[PDB]
């Protein structure tokens, strides 16, 4: 269904969203078809990023569902993200305008700082030196946020937020001198094996929505995810609750987040699963079942973004 949460700037965010990242080996055209099917199934919140190299396709999909009259622009909540190669203040608006041009949309509903570690400016999203290590850059993320705030001023992003920020980095933005807009959200990995209780409580404490990514246990694309990590959707408790409720493990995992106050994303380029995942609104977990899923917490982070560790801004060294 279309139920939403009110953000701290007064905009409304659909509580279920459609993830659009797919591994590099997935052809770009598949993003176009999956996003159309997502909108037909009921999805109104759509999550992309300049990193995903799909905004031309995702924009084509959204504007085709507008053109055929299925939805109007105001019904769609579209998220993009500012990548690490344009953290520098003077490059922030160029990057947003470049996403909008690829999308052929006048504005995004939500613009996020994608990841707090900066890299060398340029066309390459992961620039590398001769020994294969990332060419990091040195940027004041408070200066980045101010340039992101100016993007809201200009009406090019209706809301603004962050992703992959730990509590320290959230506090750096929240307590910045002259802050215009708080982040409306922190988009972070969250699933029953990494349920982010502490970070979720902290966001709640500052009127920041936690948006769960990798909520079904991630794409598991090598070399980003350890292939020896456990597979979330094989979990016996999730599978047992799925049987009990006549649902699926993915649907238990998404319902879990909805009942604990989290906005949840779900990626699928599969028509059946796309349509399946919107069924998260048709059933309820009992409080005893929520507690059983709470017990699944394992400290298994699927997406470490290890290749960016080293700089002070690497977000996952802190406890949360
Ligand atoms: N740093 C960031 O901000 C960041 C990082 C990671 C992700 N994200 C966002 O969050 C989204 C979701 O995370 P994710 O891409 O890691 O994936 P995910 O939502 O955790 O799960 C995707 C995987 O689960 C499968 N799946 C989907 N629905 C299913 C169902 N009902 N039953 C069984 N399997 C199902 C997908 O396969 P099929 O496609 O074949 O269904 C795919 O293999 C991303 O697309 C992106 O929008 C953001
Ligand atoms: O799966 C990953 C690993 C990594 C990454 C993905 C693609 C890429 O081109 C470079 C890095 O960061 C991410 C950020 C995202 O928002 C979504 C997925 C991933």
């Amino acid at each position: 269904k279309y139920q939403c949460v009110k953000l701290n700037d007064g905009h409304f965010m659909p509580v279920l969203g459609f993830g659009t990242y797919a591994p590099a080996e997935v052809p770009k055209s598949k993003a176009l078809e999956a996003t159309k099917l997502a909108i037909e199934a009921g999805f109104r919140h759509i999550d992309s990023a300049h990193l995903y190299n799909n905004e031309e396709q995702v924009g084509l999909a959204i504007r085709s569902k507008i053109a055929d009259g299925s939805v109007k622009r105001e019904d769609i909540f579209y998220t993009s993200k500012l990548w690490c190669n344009s953290h520098r203040p003077e490059l922030v608006r160029p990057a947003l305008e470049r996403s909008l041009k690829n999308l052929q949309l006048d504005y995004v509903d939500l613009y996020l700082i994608h990841f707090p570690v900066s890299v060398k400016p340029g066309e390459e999203v992961i620039p590398k030196d001769e020994n294969g290590k990332i060419l990091f850059d040195t940027v004041d993320l408070c200066a980045t946020w101010e340039a992101v705030e100016k993007c809201k001023d200009a009406g090019l992003a209706k809301s603004i937020g962050v992703s992959n920020f730990n509590r320290r980095q959230l506090e750096m933005i929240l307590n910045k001198p002259g802050l215009k807009y708080k982040p409306v959200c922190n988009q972070v990995e969250c699933h029953p094996y990494f349920n982010q209780r502490k970070l979720l409580d902290f966001c709640k404490s500052k009127d920041i929505v936690l948006v769960a990514y990798s909520a079904l246990g991630s794409h598991r694309e090598e070399p980003w995810v350890d292939p020896n990590s456990p597979v979330l959707l094989e979990d016996p408790v999730l599978c047992a609750l799925a049987k009990k409720h006549k649902r699926t493990p993915a649907l238990i995992a998404l319902r879990y987040q909805l009942q604990r106050g989290v906005v949840v994303l779900a990626k699928s380029y599969n028509e059946q699963r796309i349509r399946q995942n919107v069924q998260v609104f048709e059933f309820q977990l009992t409080s005893e079942e929520m507690k059983a899923i709470d017990g699944l917490n394992r400290n298994v982070r699927y997406l470490t973004l290890d290749i960016f560790a080293g700089p002070p801004n690497y977000p996952f060294s802190d406890e949360y």
